């Protein structure tokens, strides 16, 4: 086998400690070896997508300008489920269908941008 | 048992006739008689004291009065009636909207004819599942 | 202008005075010619729709049964939203598309047996 | 700020190697840091004692072990973690399912495992959205 040093900040390095003496880990080493175990691990043209986001809805009026996003690019979205968490957040899972590169593209136009935070892609191709 | 007396216009029974004979209804008894029950039917399913889910349904355009932020903002305004919304983009300039509620009937119900009222709103229909 | 009499049993009359004199109506007479008012008011090849319905999931696995229903029709679905209301019932909208006439059809084949209760359709036509 | 050595086999070595070049990284240290980073924020995010919301998302064969139902039943063992849920019917065979879920998020996490966990349920996902 082989070794590879890497350079940890504090912070980052509390976290992984407090999840290893947890984890039942012996060590660092052994629980970011399974990290990259899954990372790796987890990784067509046409097919599915699931895009997630939250955003305040009257901020900037977002809420107007996300429907008429999707609508300039209806034909890639089948519907969209909308929970208001809150008096000013709403969180909206659209489920995507067609080209994936356009699929992409257009997940893309509706979270990156201000005011939208949590935005997520999954695709899941054909 | 009692037979009731009503009193109707000419536009209004010509109406009543057509469309019932479209239908299959051979006389107006019967045929106001089912409107009768269906409608008091969904008046009772819609009265205050009583908690349960409803189904809220609508089409609207959502350029209008920016008519998408001020049915989100509405529903925001009572969103302890609100449990979630499916949308679905129809065309460019149609939004179908299916919003399912839980609650007091009677306030679900206010509520509804408050969306259902607003302008650029059409299609719009609730049913309330009381408990 | 002309005059209908009809056979109304009692405890429909009872709600109908009931609303009468609450709502504010003179009468049975004023109060059902609104009723019809707005019932007559209220009545394409393709188009959309909304189907709502409330069945018990476990009661005959009609859970499963539904769902392949609605696969072997999967063409006219373009998605379902579900709410567990309770441990034992579950409130379910489909939202259908094609010709109106297969969608009316694929509605009997969901709502039209034993364990579904409140079932609705809505046709919004083209 | 401390160096941390790892023990990495060869076959594993190999794939962070082909996989972090395909995706524009020259070197093993910043993917590495980029994929802790990215894992240790979600852990943190699916943690007991804070409340929140959660997309579930997952694709699933109906008829496998009545799938269908098992997915509902257990949904329904939980409905105090459940608001509603999206289903897409793929195609003929496949159905894609997207629950949000709210309450606390450790509890929330341990219910996706066992619903991601279950044969027949592929391409799973959890998303905590900690309030
Ligand atoms: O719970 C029983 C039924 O309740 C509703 O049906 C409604 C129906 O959707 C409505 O259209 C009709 O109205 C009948 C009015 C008939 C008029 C007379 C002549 C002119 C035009 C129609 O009432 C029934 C209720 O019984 C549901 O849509 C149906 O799926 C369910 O099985
Ligand atoms: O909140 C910041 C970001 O969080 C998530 O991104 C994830 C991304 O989805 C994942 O793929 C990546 O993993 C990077 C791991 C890179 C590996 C190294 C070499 C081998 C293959 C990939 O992490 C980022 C988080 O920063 C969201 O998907 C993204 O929309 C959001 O803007
Ligand atoms: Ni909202
Ligand atoms: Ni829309
Ligand atoms: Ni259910
Ligand atoms: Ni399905």
């Amino acid at each position: 086998m082989q070794r590879v040093t890497i350079t940890l900040d504090d912070d980052l390095l509390e976290t992984l400690d407090s999840l290893s003496q947890r984890r039942g880990y012996n060590n660092r080493s052994e629980a970011i070896r399974d990290i990259l175990r899954s990372a790796l691990a987890q990784e067509g043209t046409q097919g599915f997508a699931v895009l997630s986001y939250v955003y305040e809805h009257e901020k900037r009026d977002l809420a107007s300008r996300i429907v008429s996003t999707q609508h300039h690019h209806h034909d890639l979205s089948v519907a969209t489920l909308h929970v208001h968490i809150n008096h000013d957040d709403c969180l909206e899972i659209a489920v995507l269908k067609g080209d994936m590169g356009d699929v992409q593209h257009f997940a893309d136009d509706v979270i990156a941008q201000r005011g939208v935070r949590h935005g997520h892609l999954q695709c899941l191709p054909k």
